[PDB]
Formats: structure tokens, C-alpha cells, sequence
């Protein structure tokens, strides 16, 4: 009714969240060695964002399936499927949609509070950094920022298989709820289109800011 990631997404793209773990959980067995040294922390958002996928997996008739790591981390999904997913302090979430229906999807979760002392100075070019003081008093820019940067490369990684540093995306945020990220180095794509812009989606609700990416299919 009030989850975070539905309110930023198309419907075709079924999502699950908790705020919570959920007590007793364990992972799939071919996922155990992912964190087998692991603190408790990263052992059980790793857990409990998976049972989220899953979830998520099943609307679209996916039965359960170990959700490994790709190259530089990606999650690796069924065949015809793409995803994302996010975990933080007081959240755990996952977005899945298929092949036929989009290009790519990313989602990041942030505490909504004010970035780490000399994170802002890292992430932001200096024209964002002029921009954020613009916008309107009430709401952590600075944060949102961070967060719209790496949904950007998270919907960025799976269709070039390349970097993409905080330096190399400026993002303009609207207060309506939407931003956009234009790319500022080489865009060419593993299917042969070029990336040159993404349209992104933001909500702050729950002590939390979730922002999203869908890059749609072309003509
Ligand atoms: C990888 C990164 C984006 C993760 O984002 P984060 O906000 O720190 O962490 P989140 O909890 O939101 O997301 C972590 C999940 O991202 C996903 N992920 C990791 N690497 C990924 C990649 N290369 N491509 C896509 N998704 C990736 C994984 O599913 C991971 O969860 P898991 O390890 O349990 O599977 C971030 O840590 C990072 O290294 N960023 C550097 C690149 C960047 O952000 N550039 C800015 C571009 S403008
Ligand atoms: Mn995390
Ligand atoms: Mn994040
Ligand atoms: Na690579």
C-alpha cells in the first residue's frame, strides 16, 4: 500500500521490502559462501534482501533460485529477467521485471539525513553542489544526491560492463519527485545504443530516501 519501491516504478516491475529482519532466516546454499566470513549486519541484509527478490521473482513466476554475484558485484538473475536491489539501516528491498518489457533497472536506499562528514565534497561536481543549495529547505539534497548516483550506476553497469564514477553523471533533481542523470563520458552500451541520459524517479518517506531507474527498451 505505502511501500517505497512500488511508489517509483512501473507495475510491471513487482517489488518487495522489509524494514525489518525477519527472525530465523537463512540463505540458499549455493549463496552461503557469498558471506561465510560475513558481520552480522551484511550476513542478514544479504538474507533478507534475497527473500525480498524472491518474493518479488514469484510474481513473475520465477520459483525460488539462488541470487549470486556477477563480475563487480551485480546480482545475477534468471534468464529474461533484470533487477536491483538495496539494503541500509531500516531497509531491505528489491525490484525485478523482465527482458521483453525493459533494458535495465537500479534502485538505491538511503537514510534520509545529512551525507557523512566530506562525503558531499567527493561526490558532487561543482555545479551540483550550487544546484543543491537552490532547492527547497525540508528535505536532505545532499543524501538524495548520493543516492540518484548510485541507482545511476547500478542501471548503468548491466548494459556496459564499465565503471562509472561519481565525477561522470550530472544529476538534476526536481522536487516533483523525478531527476534525471546525463552521462558525461563514452556511453556506448553492450547492445549498441548509447547512454547519454537516464530518467530517474525519488520518494522520501519512512526516514528514508529510495530512488529509481528504469531504462526502458527502445523502437
Ligand atoms: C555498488 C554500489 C552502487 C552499491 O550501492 P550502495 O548504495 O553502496 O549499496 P546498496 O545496499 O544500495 O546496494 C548494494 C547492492 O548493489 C548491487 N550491486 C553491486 N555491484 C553492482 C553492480 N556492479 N551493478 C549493479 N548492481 C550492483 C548488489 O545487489 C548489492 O547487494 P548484494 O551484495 O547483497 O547483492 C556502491 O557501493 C559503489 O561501489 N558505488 C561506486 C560506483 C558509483 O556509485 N558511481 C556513481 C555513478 S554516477
Ligand atoms: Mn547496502
Ligand atoms: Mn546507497
Ligand atoms: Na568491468
Amino acid at each position: 500500500t505505502d511501500q517505497l519501491i512500488a511508489s517509483v516504478v512501473p507495475e510491471l516491475l513487482p517489488s518487495a521490502e522489509l524494514y525489518e529482519d525477519p527472525p530465523g532466516l537463512e540463505p540458499l546454499p549455493e549463496e552461503e559462501p557469498l558471506i561465510a566470513k560475513s558481520v552480522a549486519k551484511r550476513r542478514n541484509e544479504f538474507i533478507t534482501v534475497r527473500y525480498c527478490a524472491r518474493q518479488a521473482l514469484s510474481v513473475l513466476g520465477i520459483p525460488e533460485v539462488p541470487i549470486l554475484k556477477g563480475d563487480k558485484g551485480q546480482p545475477l538473475w534468471p534468464d529474461g529477467i533484470v533487477g536491483s536491489m538495496t539494503h541500509t539501516e531500516g531497509f531491505r528491498g528489491a525490484v525485478v521485471g523482465r527482458t521483453g518489457e525493459v533494458r535495465s533497472v537500479g534502485i538505491d536506499a538511503e537514510p534520509h539525513d545529512v551525507l557523512p562528514n566530506g562525503v558531499l565534497k567527493s561526490i558532487a561536481l561543482p555545479v551540483e553542489r550550487d544546484e543543491l543549495d537552490a532547492l527547497p529547505a525540508g528535505t536532505h539534497w545532499d543524501r538524495l544526491l548520493f543516492c540518484a548516483k548510485e541507482t545511476t550506476y547500478k542501471a548503468w553497469f548491466p548494459l556496459t560492463a564499465r565503471w562509472l564514477g561519481f565525477e561522470d553523471a550530472h544529476i538534476t533533481i526536481d522536487p516533483d519527485g523525478t531527476f534525471t542523470s546525463r552521462i558525461l563520458v563514452d556511453g556506448r552500451a553492450n547492445d549498441g545504443t548509447v547512454l547519454s541520459a537516464f530518467d530517474g524517479r525519488w520518494i522520501i518517506d519512512k526516514g528514508l530516501i529510495l530512488t529509481a531507474i528504469v531504462v526502458p527498451k527502445l523502437a
